[PDB]
């Protein structure tokens, strides 16, 4: 069994639709795209530098497409994206010219690649994808940036795939523009008490 | 023009709903009443003490008599609570038992408090009550603690009130027990650029 980390950029009220650009995602004619953007520093590079070491990869076809179109030209920045295998979960795309490309379908496909032997998988972007692997208790580890803004509308981390988990903070840190890094494990079943 | 702080514990996905106990609030049936219980401490005592200081309240009915019906008789542990006036939105009731209350029936009700002088206001509980200020921009701090733990269903800090806004991280820690205490200050417009 591999580890599944969903790595994630949310809103103070859990948005993460477009983070890196005004057109990343204009779903519903989003008009936040690169609200990530104002707060990137410098110890913010170094902290998910080591957040982008080599792994393999799971993918929303749409994130997948977003990031095709990129980082095949930036492996000197990225090279554990490029080296790495990207499992990308698709019924309309089979084939990518970018390398280490494999196209699964199904819930089955998922399990098997997670029995599988080989490296940790990371999840970036995917929010649909994620709704999935949360439905199934799929999901290992979070490593979440939470930043100082609210949005009304946009693609939500926790959204329809949601279910009731505990979790336990493995890790926090804070940024001198106001991100809370905050990395969670999975710690089985919600417990409740009176205060 | 008064200071109206909104404090509120919220869970990683944002439930705000029934912190306290099994029967706090089971509108839709929610089964999860009590998820801050396990997750208190003797450092969340202490940061809770600064944030009982004697302040004026802005509450919900709902909320209101979910306070009143314990409050009044442990003025010992949170006093200021029974010693400030408390500002109650509800056109249901207007008069109470409780030391200290007074009933607003509007928005312009609320906006006139705020004009006014006295003590900074605090804001408990009340969600649906904090929409309605949310929704006018009415909010100036933020004191959220977030909890290692998510719930499906149930009441939402940031919902059908939540605008596009901009924060500053004023404050944040962490409790042995992995909660974030995260305090935030409102920052005017949210800015995107091109990461
Ligand atoms: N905040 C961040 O960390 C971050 C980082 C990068 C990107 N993003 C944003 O993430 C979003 C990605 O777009 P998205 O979440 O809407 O889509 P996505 O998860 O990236 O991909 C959606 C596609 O993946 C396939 N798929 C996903 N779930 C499936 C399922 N349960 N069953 C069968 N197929 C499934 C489908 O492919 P087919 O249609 O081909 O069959 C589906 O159309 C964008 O808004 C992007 O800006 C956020
Ligand atoms: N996470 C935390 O920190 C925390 C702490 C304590 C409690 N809680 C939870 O907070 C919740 C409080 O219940 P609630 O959120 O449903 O309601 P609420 O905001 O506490 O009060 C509901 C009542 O307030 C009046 N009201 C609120 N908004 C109004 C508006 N826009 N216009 C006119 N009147 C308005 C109305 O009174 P009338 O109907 O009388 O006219 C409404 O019925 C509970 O679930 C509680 O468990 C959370």
């Amino acid at each position: 069994m591999r580890k599944i980390t969903v790595l994630s950029f949310i809103t103070l009220d859990g948005v993460m639709q477009a983070p890196g650009g005004p057109e990343e995602d204009t779903s519903g004619g989003f008009k936040y795209g690169g609200w990530t953007a104002p707060y990137e520093d410098e110890v913010s590079g170094k902290i998910m530098e080591k957040q982008m070491k080599p792994a393999d990869y799971l993918l929303g076809r749409k994130t997948f497409e977003i990031f095709a179109s990129y980082w095949p030209e930036h492996a000197d920045f990225w090279p554990g994206i490029n080296d790495g295998t990207k499992y990308v979960m698709s019924k309309t795309v089979k084939k990518s010219d970018w390398k280490n490309s494999v196209f699964l379908e199904s819930l089955a496909d998922i399990k098997k690649l997670k029995n599988s032997e080989g490296s940790d998988i990371q999840v970036w972007g995917s929010g649909e994808l994620i709704q999935l692997l949360f439905k199934n208790d799929l999901v290992d580890e979070l490593w979440l940036k939470i930043f100082p803004v609210t949005l009304n509308t946009g693609k939500r981390l926790f959204g329809d795939g949601t279910i009731p988990a505990a979790f336990t903070l493995i890790e926090s840190s804070v940024t001198p523009s106001g991100v809370i890094i905050a990395n969670y494990k999975r710690a089985g079943e919600v417990k409740t008490g009176t205060v």
